[PDB]
RNA sequence: GAAAGAGUGCGUAAUAGCUCACUGGUCAAGUGAUUGUGCGCCGAUAAUGUAGCGGGGCUCAAGCACACCGCCGAAGCCGC
């Protein structure tokens, strides 16, 4: 019948994605794609069998239009009147990384498996990362023509 | 006579003056006015928390209109 992975069937690859002058939504959508494992013919929605993704230069992300001043990130502290908002602007120089990862978390499934999947994401604001030991192969944001 | 309006606005409370509509000039090609529309702007404004895209995100469209090319999709139809 239909193939389902056994215990030692999942193999993990390390991708590094450069984020310099890339659209935030495009980068995050692709990273979510190859973080969930949608690019593998052995995909199965039950199993967490994606790949590791490093995002490099999360500072240099591109946000189009006029969202660096009028787009907000809202958090609520649970206390009455405990809502705070930070623009994309402030969030890009206070601590930038979460901006990129915020987008990716919004495109992974919001279940327990999504929590397991998140752990494979490594966002770095700098141009360099500490994971050179896993030989991360560079990944290009490609579109397949039709 | 070109240029002088029973004199256009300020202000002199009235005049005056500042000016203007209107002819002379050096300049160097456009310049001003409507009507039919396609998309947008403002008017815009409530009380637990974003809160009038389902979310992330989208103008490098993932928005809109017109053509075209595929595909997904039901217990519908077909196949056994
Ligand atoms: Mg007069
Ligand atoms: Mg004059
Ligand atoms: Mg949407
Ligand atoms: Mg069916
Ligand atoms: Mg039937």
């Amino acid at each position: 019948p239909t193939y389902t992975p056994k215990a030692g069937d999942t193999t993990r690859s390390w991708y590094v994605i450069d984020a310099s002058d890339v659209v935030l939504g495009r980068l995050a959508s692709a990273a979510a794609t190859l973080l969930r494992g949608k690019h593998k013919p052995t995909f199965t929605p039950n199993v967490d069998g994606g790949d590791f993704v490093i995002v490099i230069n999360a500072d240099k992300i591109a946000v189009s239009g006029d969202k660096l001043t009028k787009k907000f990130a809202y958090r609520h502290s649970g206390y009455p009147g405990g809502l705070r908002k930070r623009t994309i602007g402030e969030l890009l120089e206070k601590h930038p990384t979460r901006v990129v990862e915020n987008a990716i978390i919004g495109m992974l499934p919001h279940n327990k498996l999504g929590r397991q999947i998140q752990k494979k994401l490594k966002v770095y604001a700098g141009p360099d990362h500490p994971h050179a030991a896993q030989q991360p192969i560079p990944f290009e944001i490609k579109q397949v023509a039709q």
